[PDB]
């Protein structure tokens, strides 16, 4: 039975689905790790224990606790993000799509999904893996993770709440795939985790970190990498954080054990409620529970094992969108709307930079506006804009990735780089947004495979090209299929720093991906703000 | 007689001058001050005492004693600067141009040479009057001031060389313009004062002082302003060198009477030979002993005078040139050659903006290499040389000067701006040099107009509408007579071009980079 599998913790029972006029089959909501309920929570993950009969796993399980965006009810743009099943702290599954007939020993891809580390679902429409399984001929596997509070509250010191155990759900996930996955058709020994944004920081953090460095092949990483300004904290600023969350529930916060033991009383709701007033300042593009550099996930310092070289050295695909900044304007910088073409006075963008870089001092503040305001026309209210969506874009995720993609790139074993710059003919989200945070998604999982979604011919070709590129990449290494016809993904040196635009135009070769601005805010601003 | 005249201190007798075939009546070398010299060196000027019988001004004076440039020996470039007559400290004397016939009450110019307060003189050829007198029918009058520790030593406290006397030997030339002009046909109410470089900052100086203020009607500043870096120092600097000069010269340093009767007894040119070891930094665009902020000639701080508006509020034109730092890189920087193009690698790039900016920490200088490189493409040298040639101007001349225009324009009666781009076509320095600061002079001068001179058609007219500019301002307050040159605001901020085609408005000159030089550096160095 093709469907009916049994692995090390029991059998499961998968289900027959349909895929462009064919079948694959799927393996949706397998338990990885223990409900970490009750006095589980805030705790590290336990493998789950072996059930007897067989599980069903037919339907998508549940999602994890977190903040569910309501800025826009019924809007299809940002409800796309948001749970699409039922919440629940017992969230630990994964899911699996295996082509048909069960292949032998094929590559397997697993799926990281982001979202600031404070939501993020395995189960949303633009994950659904049987397009991409399905066309690159691949096994590919969504996994999960907890997310918020729930998956980050970090005290160093206990034990109880040691922080980065959403990190270790997904370690778990990973060392369940290297010991299962061969019973679905899957090569452990060729596993690639790919992921955006949060997704894309996880994605790095497993390169580093070394518990998780031998549980995987090589990595793709989308719009995120582990040293971003938003994806970590120290281990001070999370106890401050974890002690606000206490302070801010009228909790005992006398110790550690009185303070978790508070905590873990509480409704999931009630933490998700005053989770964002931890924060240290107003901001965007600002999380407050995330991975923390504890010394035991993480050695050293991201920057201190990146200069030595202290990490897994194999081959990485990754890259950024056009307009990294847009969505987080929209929601937390004035001036901004869906519904209008957002033109930024001056004294909103000066508000906006304040919020994109909240840890800078008047001096840095200065530095970010000088570099990015055209002192010939400074009331222009589109300049203003665009310069605001480059500077949340460069400090958050571009020059974050380019300072990862240089450094890495001195020790590892190959390197492409992508510029991802095409704006979806059927957007729902207004035209100044652009080249959205997020939106490569959809063409790397096939959505416009599917007629019915309205994507344009070249959009389908693009897909493809794209699913082609991370699937030959995942199998081999190189993106690049060796004595083909079409143009070629040249590699990124550490002396050329080639990458490729990624449209439905024929390949462009650039080079120094946004070099000035990231000079900027890789060395320069870093020096300016380190002074007094 | 035409040629003689009676001023208040005794008859002079000039002499009739040819010009673009015609004739203009010249006095030359006239003494306003008492020679300073002796027990006088170092010392205010002091009125030339009444002379009796006829004062020979048929021929050039003495230029005062500074450093000669001798980097290109014969190379006329670097030549047309030098002294081109006997240099002593008896060199306080001015020249005057009459238009013939002698005109009445007609507006007078009073030149003002440059030279980074070390050196120039009153007498070089690119200085001639006599073009701009006749073809503008105004009475030229070019001055002279003690340069380098002559003029400038500064030790706060002593009378004896209190500083700023090359200042003070200007405002004697210039009060001397307001007691006799009248007897050479010139109004001493509508008197113009003008200068190039340190001209310019000297000019921008007697706007500040309240005792220059009532001595001249309206000014011109060409590439240079008061605030410029180079252009003062504090009492405490000023004080400084003045001792390392003596220590140089192995001087008694126990008291300023004992330092200054020691320098009093060398000889000019051992003064000049040690002149540059009292530099605080190996660095461009840099000289030893220049104004200070005494609190004397300065009320206050050139800043805090500025924003206060406490300052002579009239008419004032005043502009830049496109290449204000390739005469200083040529100089004192490495990788420049005045026989090729000069790309500069990116070494050589470094260690210029160290030298550009001296006093800059290293979070400074990281700042200024930031802002004027392209990383795209660093290791271009072109790229690299033009870099370092915009950093200099910007930061010593361009900047500075607007952010003079601006302070001033908010008090002022009326500002008009200028940015002087044209290449002469017969320039004898390379092409890397561009626009070279102090090469719009010829053409304020009427130089283009002399045949002989081999300069195109469209550069006399350029020259004949730029001295148009110059002497019809100076009589109305207006470069323009009833394309018009517009005047800058302190909103609109208009600027136009002034080269060979038709002239062009603009606004703004070099905000960008003057924002980075007048607000974020400054901010930066004080805050680390
Ligand atoms: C598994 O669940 C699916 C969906 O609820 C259902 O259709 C199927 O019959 C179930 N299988 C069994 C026998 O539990
Ligand atoms: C990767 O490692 C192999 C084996 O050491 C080596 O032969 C190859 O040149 C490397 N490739 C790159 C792009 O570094
Ligand atoms: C003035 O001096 C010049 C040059 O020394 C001489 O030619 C001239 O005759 C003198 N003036 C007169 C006419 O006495
Ligand atoms: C100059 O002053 C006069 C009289 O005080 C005034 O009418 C005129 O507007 C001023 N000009 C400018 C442009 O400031
Ligand atoms: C990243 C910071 O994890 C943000 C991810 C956001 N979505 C909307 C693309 C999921
Ligand atoms: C200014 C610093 O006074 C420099 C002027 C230099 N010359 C060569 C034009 C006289
Ligand atoms: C990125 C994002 O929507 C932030 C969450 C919104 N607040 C802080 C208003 C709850
Ligand atoms: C441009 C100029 O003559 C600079 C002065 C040269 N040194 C420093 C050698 C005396
Ligand atoms: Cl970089
Ligand atoms: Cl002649
Ligand atoms: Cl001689
Ligand atoms: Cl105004």
């Amino acid at each position: 039975s093709e469907l009916l599998v049994n692995t090390k913790s029991g059998k499961v029972m998968g289900t027959r689905v349909p895929v462009l006029s064919s079948h694959i089959s799927a393996f949706l909501g397998i338990p990885f790790a223990e409900p970490p309920v009750g006095n589980m929570r805030f705790r590290r993950p336990e493998p789950k224990k072996p059930w007897s009969g067989v599980w069903n796993a037919s339907t998508y399980p549940n999602n994890c606790q977190q903040y569910v965006d309501e800025q826009f009810p019924g809007f299809s743009g940002s409800e796309m993000w948001n749970p699409n099943r039922e919440m629940s702290e017992d969230c630990l599954y994964l899911n699996i799509w295996v082509p048909s007939p069960r292949p032998k020993s094929t590559t397997v891809m697993v799926w990281i999904y982001g979202g600031g580390f404070y939501s993020g679902s395995s189960t949303l429409d633009v994950y659904n893996g049987k397009y991409l399984a399905y066309t690159e001929e691949v096994v590919l596997v969504s996994l999960s993770y907890r997310v918020g509070a729930f998956g980050f509250l970090a005290l160093h010191g206990s034990q109880e709440a040691p922080g980065n155990v959403g990190l270790l759900d997904q370690r778990m996930a990973l060392q369940w795939v290297h010991d299962n996955i061969q019973f679905f058709g899957g090569d452990p020994k060729t596993v690639t985790i790919f992921g955006e944004s949060a997704g894309g920081a996880s994605v790095g953090m497993h390169i580093l970190s070394p518990g998780s460095r031998d549980l995987f092949r090589r990595a793709i990483l989308q719009s995120g990498s582990p040293n971003c300004p938003w994806a970590s904290v120290s281990v001070a600023e999370g106890r401050r954080r974890a002690v606000e969350l206490g302070r801010n529930l009228n909790c005992n916060l006398n110790s550690d054990e009185e303070l978790i033991h508070c905590l873990r009383e509480k409704k999931p709701q009630e933490l998700i409620d005053v989770e964002w007033n931890v924060l240290p300042f107003d901001s965007i593009f600002r999380f407050s529970f995330v991975p923390v550099i504890d010394g035991e996930f993480f050695p050293t310092s991201l920057e201190s094992m990146l200069n030595s070289g202290n990490f897994k050295k194999t081959q990485i695909l990754l890259g950024v969108n056009k307009d990294e900044g847009s969505f987080f304007l929209l929601y937390g910088a004035p001036g901004f709307s869906k519904d209008s073409e957002s033109k930024i006075s001056r004294e909103d963008f000066m508000s906006g930079v304040k919020l994109s870089v909240p840890h800078a001092n008047d001096l840095g503040l200065d530095a970010v506006t000088l570099q990015y305001t055209d002192w010939m026309d400074d009331n222009n209210g589109i300049k203003n804009r665009d310069g605001l969506d480059d500077i949340v874009g460069d400090h958050n995720v571009i020059c974050p990735l380019m300072h990862f993609v240089n450094k890495y790139t001195k020790f590892g074993n190959g390197t492409y780089l992508y510029f991802f710059n095409h704006r979806a003919s059927n957007l729902v989200w207004p035209e100044w947004m652009g080249v959205i945070h997020g939106y490569e998604i959809e063409f790397v999982f096939g959505l416009p495979l599917v007629k019915e979604l309205n994507y344009t011919a070249e959009e389908e070709a693009l897909s493809r090209r794209i699913m082609h590129y991370w699937a030959t990449f995942a199998k081999t290494g190189n993106p690049n299929e060796p004595h083909s016809q079409e143009s070629k993904w040249p590699l990124f040196t550490t002396k050329e720093q080639k990458f490729i635009d990624l449209n439905t135009e024929p390949m462009k070769v650039h080079q120094r991906l946004r070099v000035q601005m990231c000079v900027f805010w890789n060395q320069f601003l870093p020096k300016l703000l380190n002074a007094t």
